[PDB]
């Protein structure tokens, strides 16, 4: 039945735990609805320090938006309106205010990230990027 039953992929960032999952689901819902306020609620509800908050935010931005950008089927690509909502929200957010974090996030939402035009390499790369940026 396996071959008859059959495109979702895994998310190894789940290694962080429940808080990344919550923030990721919140970001996905808020981007699809394009009303970036649940993002604020998730960022306030979370338990971890500011730098881990920013890292989780960056990883969610990548997993949802940048991977959607990697599909050949353009209709799945993030809509300009979603870019508008998340770009504005990043601009008004403070833990993302560090020019490097804000630039990297915005580049994920706008696909202007170098290295982000393999999958496992790309995922480890973006994880290292987030950790280095946010790691003080």
């Amino acid at each position: 039945d396996v071959v008859k039953q059959q495109p979702g992929q895994m998310d190894r960032y789940l290694v962080y735990g429940d808080e990344y999952k919550a923030l990721r689901d919140a970001v996905a819902k808020a981007v699809l609805e394009c009303k970036p306020l649940g993002i604020k609620t998730a960022l306030k509800a979370c338990k971890t320090p500011q730098s881990q908050q920013s890292a989780y935010f960056l990883l969610t931005l990548f997993r949802e938006v940048a991977i959607l950008y990697r599909s050949h089927n353009a209709s799945l690509h993030p809509t300009p309106e979603q870019c508008e909502a998340v770009s504005k929200f990043i601009g008004e957010c403070k833990i993302l205010s560090p020019p490097d974090i804000s630039r990297f996030a915005t580049s994920l939402v706008d696909n202007s990230v170098p290295l982000l035009r393999d999958g496992t390499v790309t995922e480890m790369a973006i994880h290292a990027a987030a950790v280095l940026l946010c790691g003080q």
